[PDB]
């Protein structure tokens, strides 16, 4: 709210010129209807008596000649002054016209792009996009003062046709005209967008529900008779094809299609999709391939035959086969948010990435999934980057460069045989998620740790001394790195707790069970972290 002050600034200067213009259209309305009043008055003086003597009749005739060579004169004056006002009026409606597509081009290319790219980056567990009301707000200004302006214009060339004076006025009032109807185009069709969008990776037979609105759609006589939105479902080639305006129904039968509803408290203009199934579907990979949801209406405005098709696309969805592949086809979307160009053609992702804009990422997902603020740390970063980059360095700067191909993320596995740096990550995050998130927030899982690593700062603390790594053994389990001071002497090697370890005991009964480790990492005790999660 420090630089939308500029916008409303200028919203007020809008309201201001129209205003003022507005009140020049009145007086130049008064002006031509006295003048017509004066010209009839020429009319009946026009051409002229009865029978009178020679001598009245030449001095009637000479001051009617008199009379009408001056109203002629008083005429033409009049006219040059009408036209005068005229090209002022078309001048300053030009000059609002000008200043009100630099605002339509802020609000519209930037503040709203910004906002799309909020929700873009939402459905990566990052900020919320938050509510349009702002944007609502805005877009109804525009739309009230553009309307207001093409009133005003058509005003003035209705006033044209009564009394036509030549002039260059004809030209200027078509040509704003023109530009009046361009900005009324670019406005309509780019203020219908999707408030919130369905859920990406999703499975056939199960419903999901998205919400599309109007922005300006308050005013404008959109709202008189809401019209219907229908709602398809179309691959990626169909929707490159479609964006260039081609002719093609590329993913089946979709359940649902509604009309919109206005809600005069809130006066919003919005269709509810709260009930759409996805039951059959067309179809390189079984789950990199995405689709998108087009939603697509089209509407009046007031009493014109000026009809509007207006469409919008979803960003990205992906098509799950069955929850077997979901864990992976999240993958897909999460370098699509991530990565999706501002211009982009539809679905276009890079293939290069720098490991910090993969970072930044994968860290915004993490603190999404694991429910919690603890969030990747720098340690962590770099226990990540060894992790990927087979590389000896434990410093971040050094990864600073570094270009993750989507292939070595997603595509070709690791030293070991994980399905790729993908999975373990998404391993971790899953069983932190539905077993370990309240020891995930507490601090007790240094987790991302390697076992020579753990190790050395393991030795110096005193003995039963313990901390929990993330496996690099298995996918989704978590070890134990110890002290004691006969270890080595003894046998005891422990197998990793996984998901189907967790589900019967738990890791706070698993942690009771082991008498001889006492203490978390640093100095916290056993009983202390894990007293309100043992099981009585």
């Amino acid at each position: 709210s420090q630089k939308h002050l500029q916008i409303n600034q200028t919203f007020e200067e809008l309201r201001l010129v129209t205003q003022d213009t507005e009140n020049e259209l009145k007086k130049l309305q008064q002006t031509q209807e006295y003048f017509i009043i004066q010209y009839q008055e020429s009319l009946r003086i026009q051409a002229p008596l009865a029978q009178l003597s020679p001598q009245e009749r030449l001095s009637r005739e000479t001051a009617l000649q008199q009379k009408q060579v001056s109203l002629e004169a008083w005429l033409q004056r009049e006219a040059q002054t009408l036209q005068q006002y005229r090209v002022e009026l078309a001048e300053k409606h030009q000059k609002t016209l000008q200043l009100l597509r630099k605002q339509q081009t802020i609000i519209l290319d930037d503040e709203l792009i910004q906002w799309k790219r909020r929700q873009q980056l939402a459905g990566n567990g990052g900020p919320p996009e938050g509510s349009l009301d702002v944007l609502q707000s805005w877009c109804e200004k525009l739309a009230e003062i553009i309307w207001q302006n093409r009133q005003q214009i058509r005003r003035a060339e209705h006033l044209c046709q009564q009394l036509p004076i030549p002039g260059p006025v004809e030209e200027m009032l078509a040509e704003v005209n023109a530009t009046i109807t361009d900005i009324i185009s670019a406005l309509v069709t780019s203020t219908f967008i999707i408030e919130k969008q369905p859920p990406q990776v999703l499975k056939t037979q199960t419903k999901f529900a998205a919400t599309v609105r109007l922005l300006v759609g308050g005013k404008l006589n959109v709202h008189m008779n809401p019209p219907q939105v229908k709602a398809t479902i179309i691959s990626e080639q169909q929707a490159k094809s479609l964006l260039k305006n081609e002719n093609t129904y590329s993913g089946e039968i979709l359940n649902n299609c509604c009309v919109m509803e206005y809600h005069q408290a809130t006066g919003t203009l919005s269709a509810h999709f709260r009930n759409m199934s996805l039951k059959r579907i067309k179809r390189e990979s079984v789950t990199e391939e995405k689709f998108t949801i087009l939603f697509e209406s089209q509407f009046s405005v007031g009493g014109n035959e000026l009809v509007f098709q207006v469409k919008t696309l979803s960003l990205p969805v992906v098509v799950i086969v069955h929850g077997s592949q979901d864990n992976n086809a999240t993958a897909t979307v999460l370098w699509d948010n991530a990565f999706a160009e501002p211009g982009r053609v539809p679905f276009a992702v890079p293939d290069k990435v720098l490991w910090p804009q993969l970072c930044e990422a994968l860290n915004m997902k993490f603190k999404a999934e694991v429910q919690s603020n603890r969030g990747l740390t720098k340690e962590n970063l770099v226990f990540l980057a060894q992790k990927l980059f087979n590389n000896s360095s434990s410093h971040l700067e050094d990864y600073s460069g570094l270009s993750v191909s989507w292939s070595q993320f997603n595509r070709e596995n690791l030293p070991g045989r994980n399905y790729t740096f993908w999975q373990w990550f998404d391993g971790v995050m899953e069983v932190l998620k539905k077993h370990l998130k309240p020891h995930w927030n507490d601090g007790a899982i240094l987790g991302f740790v390697n076992k020579q690593q753990a190790h050395d700062l393991l030795i110096n603390k005193p003995d039963g001394t313990f901390l929990l790594r993330f496996s690099d053994s298995e996918i989704g389990g978590i070890t134990i790195a110890w002290k004691f001071d006969s270890q080595e002497r003894m046998f005891w090697h422990l197998m990793p707790f996984t998901t189907r370890d967790f589900s019967i005991r738990s890791l706070a009964d698993r942690l009771g069970d082991l008498n001889y480790l006492i203490y978390v990492f640093p100095d916290r005790p056993k009983d202390e972290v894990y007293s309100k999660y043992y099981t009585p």
